[PDB]
């Protein structure tokens, strides 16, 4: 007890959009603080109760919940029109005194204009060049994350200090990009200046992260909820590079966003779509471009919450799972969209790799061997009845139970929670 | 017991230097895998058994264990020119085999020559402009991390993949770099040559770095040991940014550069040196620019490992360490050099900041602010009795006893080593 309390961690299994604001909406219910610890709004996270639906992107999930706090760490870049845009969206939706329960760590690398015109004329130049880009959300994530690494770019501590000492490296920030595209246009004065106003806006709910997290971590006993932005094969370091995003969305990006020790951390529950989705360029060994595509795609809404782009659908692959294990150590799973399944007679699952007809060892480093691969699969059942209204394990229909099974046992990680719904109501656990 | 077994890391609490190196030598005598996480060379970290001498930078310090295998890790950028010239130079003091016992992630980073030269530059610029820079290694490591945030960096499975598609964006790679600095002048061929070259020397070594730390920790049980680079207030996030090194220092580290969970985690220990250095520009509160800066400098032979540069130093600082631990979560501490301060009749400890006459409630976030706290000491009595023979705890006099407790309780956390000289005996363990 000495050390402090443990966090609970929600992070994506996949390729991002399995559920995870689903998920974190659940467990905040009853939580002290919900948190964000890498990424940017290149995230969208979508939450329904009572009808009523919110789709997240910076904002942490549980910011609906009123009790609690919401927290912003210092792995997070954020783009202040952005945020506020998003919260005053949800202000239409009956978000009030939001500005009241927020809280943003010091340390958070600031996406500006700039980052996010580059991002653009990056995506643009990689395609009219050498014929295809990553299909980022064009959110300025990667360039930002880029400024960071080279320790050019800002932070919140520093807009909130002395604004002629920020303005002089913002203006010089500004033409290193010009100088990576000339073509790229700035209005220093005019992007600068609306950054003076949001200084004053933000202040008030900016604070140091780490005596934040520590004192809560150590103080009288707290629920903290960490809430993982995009996913496991999305990650820099672990995914389909370069078709990744810029940070680290495994367990480990908890610990260098907030700032706090592994000794810390408590459940990590790995959010699983009950099939696969990829939402731009990149490898999807099981992805189906085809009738069976379209069902999912269709019956599942599979459509960008940030970019309304269409994503692309596959069958569940167990390869990708297990690798996110062995990265994250998941101690519990949440099937969701199950009941998307609903009516195929029967769904084939991606159990191996082969490339010369022979099979892969562990998945691959290089993402063209996975462009090369030929999954073998495993047919199972459907159930053909409507799981939407399951609320607990015996609701389920007989193949829907051992859809569930396989995958615990396939992964060797127990299945907590069955998603038949995007409502919050409409979960099943399992223990 | 089935989620596996626990590694033990060994990490920098200060500003680099402290003396990891030593404590990583001692504890990998029994080690089965000693392994690197993050950064380049731009590390130093000196070994000293037997009379012998070793400085390495990107090569595990427990490389001279025969018996264990050294590993680098995917967080790890490495420059393939400088491995083998650093592994080389090694031979030539007894290093033999070395390349039997040596495992290098597929997923690393790789540093290019021109990566380097862009350091240098940026360097020369930032001090030709706003009249001081950051003080870097000018090991390229900045740059590099740069380009991987950017996902235009390339890596290990890049390079041992079809060397033509490799070829293809190490030319477009570099493009880029020129149109940052057309000054910049990059042999293609040339350098792409020896790389081709490097592809073969390097690709017995390599491996599924994520494969091969699991299935370690999953296996008969091993002991890991985890060698830090840099430290704390050098960490992208957590350090006095902007100066500070490129990639995360801190525990967080451990996972995001090996992709181990934090449930594998076991003992992170904190190197902590009884006085303080700094190599490189930016605020360091207790600097003693005077004559005891220099019996320290001078004592402890305070000069870069890596780049011979003469360190900085100053009283020990409380306000980094406990800071420190904040985000590390250290189990205990390795108090190193305490045999220098033999000779000083009175030794001060910094205990606090304070700006406006007023202590400061936390760790600065803004390194400016830092610039200006004025630090309030505890002058504490020096022992004025050689500690460099001490091999027990009883073996150190009273005065040296009771620093080591002033560290202890201001800290929280237990030291369990203290260092009296370079060499692998010169230890006390103290339980
Ligand atoms: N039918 C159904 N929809 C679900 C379920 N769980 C989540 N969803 C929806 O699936 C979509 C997942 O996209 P997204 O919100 O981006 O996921 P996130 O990015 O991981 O938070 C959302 O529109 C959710 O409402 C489920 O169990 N069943
Ligand atoms: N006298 C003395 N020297 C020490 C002790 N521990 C380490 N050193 C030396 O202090 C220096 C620390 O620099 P360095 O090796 O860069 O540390 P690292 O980068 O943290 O591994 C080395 O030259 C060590 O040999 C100690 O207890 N006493
Ligand atoms: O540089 P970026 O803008 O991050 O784009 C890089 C790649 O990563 C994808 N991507 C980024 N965030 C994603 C997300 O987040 P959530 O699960 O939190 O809703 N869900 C799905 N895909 C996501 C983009 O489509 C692109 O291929
Ligand atoms: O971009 P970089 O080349 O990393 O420089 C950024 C800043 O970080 C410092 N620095 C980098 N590695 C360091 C080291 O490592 P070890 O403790 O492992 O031996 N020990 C001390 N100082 C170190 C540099 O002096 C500089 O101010
Ligand atoms: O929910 C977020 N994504 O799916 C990203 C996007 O819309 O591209
Ligand atoms: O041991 C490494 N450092 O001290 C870095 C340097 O030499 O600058
Ligand atoms: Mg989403
Ligand atoms: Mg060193």
């Amino acid at each position: 007890a000495a050390t402090g309390s443990r966090v609970t961690v929600v992070l994506g299994a996949q390729w991002g959009d399995e559920g995870k604001g689903k998920v974190v909406d659940l467990l905040a219910t009853d939580a002290d603080i919900v948190s964000r610890c890498q990424g940017g709004n290149n995230a969208g996270h979508t939450v329904v109760v009572d009808g009523k639906e919110y789709d997240f992107h910076l904002l942490p999930s549980g910011i609906i919940n009123t009790k609690a706090v919401s927290f912003i760490g210092n792995g997070v870049v954020i783009h202040l029109p952005g945020l506020f845009e998003e919260a005053e969206k949800n202000e239409k939706k009956g978000l009030k005194d939001w500005e009241k329960r927020l809280i943003i760590s010091d340390r958070a690398h600031l996406v500006f204009d700039f980052h996010q015109a580059v991002d653009g004329l990056q995506e643009v130049q990689r395609q009219a060049q050498e014929g295809k880009n990553i299909g980022t959300t064009k959110k300025g994530i990667g360039p930002t994350y880029s400024s960071k690494a080279a320790r050019t770019g800002l932070r919140i501590c520093d807009l909130l200090s002395d604004f002629d000492e920020f303005s002089a490296r913002f203006k010089n920030l500004a033409h290193q990009h010009q100088s990576m595209f000339p073509t790229l246009e700035i209005d220093v004065e005019g992007q600068l200046k609306r950054l003076k106003g949001f200084a004053e806006r933000i202040r008030p709910m900016v604070r140091d992260g780490v005596y934040f997290m520590y004192e809560a971590l150590h103080g009288p006993p707290k629920k903290v909820l960490v809430e993982g932005a995009n996913a496991a094969l999305l990650d820099i370091d672990f995914g389909t590079y370069p078709f990744v995003t810029s940070s680290n969305c495994t367990v480990g990006g908890v610990c260098t966003g907030l700032g706090i020790p592994p000794q810390n951390i408590g459940d990590v529950y790995g959010v699983v779509k009950a099939y696969t989705t990829r939402v731009g360029i990149g490898a999807f060994p099981t992805e189906q471009i085809n009738e069976i595509g379209d069902l999912l795609q269709n019956r599942g809404h599979e459509w960008g919450v940030t970019t309304g782009r269409k994503r692309r659908c596959g069958w569940l692959d167990l390869m990708i799972l297990r690798y996110a294990h062995m990265v994250n150590g998941f101690t519990a799973l949440a099937l969701t969209k199950l009941d998307i399944l609903d009516v195929l007679s029967e769904i084939k699952v991606g159990i191996s790799y082969k490339l010369n007809g022979k099979r892969i060892p562990y998945f691959p480093a290089n993402q063209e061997i996975l462009q090369k691969v030929e999954v073998e699969y495993e047919t199972l059942p459907g159930w053909k009845a409507d799981t939407t209204g399951a609320r607990k394990w015996e609701d389920l229909p007989p193949q829907a139970q051992s859809y569930v099974r396989f995958v615990e046992n396939h992964m060797g990680v127990a299945v907590k929670w069955v998603g038949v719904g995007k409502s919050r109501e409409s979960m099943i656990q399992l223990f």
